[PDB]
């Protein structure tokens, strides 16, 4: 129903605790929304039952770095902690590997390895059930957040060389880290057994997911931000050298 | 049932960290609290689970003064540091822009942009989570803190002409200071989408929180605390 075709990628299972990463490219251009997160599906619930969620989000007016957050408290009435972290190169200029670790004392962030963020306590005691692992790529009505939609942009794309999955197991993992690797996809096609495409929408949000926005190539997994009924890629997949 | 109504103002919303401003004029009168404080709610809740808060409460008994703390430990055990300073004119006789900055390093107050305190580290590494910014007018039943409460002075009113938010941005602030103002609002009009309005009490108040003593009126918000019954002006 509106203007804009985006997607959202979605793990059709949730989990409790666990380390997740992604290497990927992001998308950018003002007044859009690149993104990586953990999501307790159902958090956009009004019956009084709590929000669960972390994010990495590239606000396209802004490459040069994301927005971490946590979510909890709930829907109307949100607790939230943004934070900026610059990123070298800027986020749609190269790949960067996103981690993000969660346990029920701790979340952290990390880029290329390299940790940016550590939040102890506080909103992790409330990150409470399971989450999935998504990524969506969209434009917000708040130009204030993200900048005036720059719609001549488009289309854009957010590439996922890969992602890599690891359960909680404290003091287990190589050098007495918290994880283990459990799965791993390298993208050579989209695995609809592990993987959801999304196709709604959301208050706030300038387009419309679609899975017709989401699909493979060399390799690598492709969000599109396109203008309604103009999807596709013809352009040619970035390399991760 | 209390004999007394009073009124709390909060924010829907809760953050970690950032600026609060509030341009105010505080209602004051023996045993009484005006404030402006800091909350992660549920800190009321016995569970184990930490206290956090920051506050800014006039005190009836010394209008010409308030009283700063921040509250940490948990319910039953708390760990205060309540400090007073003063305030000139008083804080009922004229209109102050009260400042709370909250960083993981230090919490600072200040009155018309005058530092008036300034705590590092300590309790300030313990303000852990979220809180929401949140003004309340009731009385203590505690006469060595507030003072025996002077009835004839009802009704009360506390009035706050505007409101300012601003989000810890570090090195990326406004004016030289590691700030970004989020939003403002002059109160104009009561906006619920934003806050809410207390309607609850607790031990030691002797009075009731109502939505009826909150109230937008020629672009300020306005608590009072007035006996039960007569709620308006
Ligand atoms: O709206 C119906 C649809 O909701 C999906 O869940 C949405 C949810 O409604 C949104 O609030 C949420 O938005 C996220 C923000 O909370 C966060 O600040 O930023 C991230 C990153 O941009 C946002 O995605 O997104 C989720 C997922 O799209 C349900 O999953 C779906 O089942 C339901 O039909
Ligand atoms: O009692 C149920 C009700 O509690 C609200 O939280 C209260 C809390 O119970 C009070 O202890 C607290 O009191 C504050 C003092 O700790 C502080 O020294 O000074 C401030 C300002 O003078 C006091 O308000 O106040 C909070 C907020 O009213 C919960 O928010 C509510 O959900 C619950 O129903
Ligand atoms: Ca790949
Ligand atoms: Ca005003």
């Amino acid at each position: 129903a509106k203007d804009f075709s985006g997607a959202e990628l979605y793990t059709l299972e949730e989990v409790q605790y666990g380390k997740f990463e992604a290497r990927m490219k992001m998308a950018a251009a003002s007044g859009t929304v690149s993104s990586m997160f953990l999501y307790q599906n159902g958090s956009e619930i009004a019956d009084g039952r709590p929000w669960v969620e972390v994010d990495i989000e590239v606000l396209g007016k802004n490459p040069g770095s994301f927005q971490s957050n946590i979510i909890t408290g709930k829907a109307g009435a949100q607790k939230t902690s943004e934070k900026h972290h610059a990123v070298s190169p800027a986020a749609d200029q190269a790949f960067h590997t996103y981690g993000l670790e969660w346990t029920p004392n701790y979340v952290r962030w990390t880029v290329d390895g390299q940790e940016v963020r550590k939040t102890e306590g506080g909103q992790v005691s409330n990150l409470t059930g399971t989450q999935g692992l998504r990524f969506n790529l969209w434009s917000s009505e708040s130009a204030a957040w993200v900048g005036q939609f720059d719609e001549s942009k488009l289309p854009l794309f957010q590439f996922i060389n890969w992602v890599k999955v690891y359960k909680y197991t404290p003091g287990q993992g190589e050098g007495g880290s918290d994880f283990t690797l459990d799965w791993t996809d390298n993208f050579d096609t989209f695995d609809g057994s592990r993987w959801g495409k999304g196709d709604w929408t959301f208050d706030g949000n300038r387009v419309d997911l679609t899975d017709k926005n989401i699909y493979s190539r060399d390799g690598m997994l492709i969000l599109a931000l396109t203008r309604k009924g103009q999807e596709s890629f013809n352009g040619q997949v970035p390399r991760d050298d």
